[PDB]
């Protein structure tokens, strides 16, 4: 007699777990290349002569 | 959930500055002199 219906759940549609670690985080940098420099740039010379 | 565990890393170790000269020869080093006299007639004889 009248059994009424409370209407049933279940899974809202968006299984996906988003739990990666990039999070938007700008992650690790990359190798840091490098140069020389003026390394000695001698400037007047002995001469001997 | 529960393993959710990442355990990576950005690039570590990579700061350097590469590109040494590496050994660049050199300017050059002062050679040492000599006594700049000469080869003669350094002779007791003199005007004939």
């Amino acid at each position: 007699g009248a059994p009424g219906a409370p209407g049933s759940q279940g899974a809202p549609g968006l299984q996906g777990a988003p739990g990666a670690p990039g999070s938007q985080g700008a992650p690790g940098l990359q190798g840091a290349p490098g140069a020389p420099g003026s390394q000695g740039a001698p400037g007047l010379q002995g001469a001997p002569g």
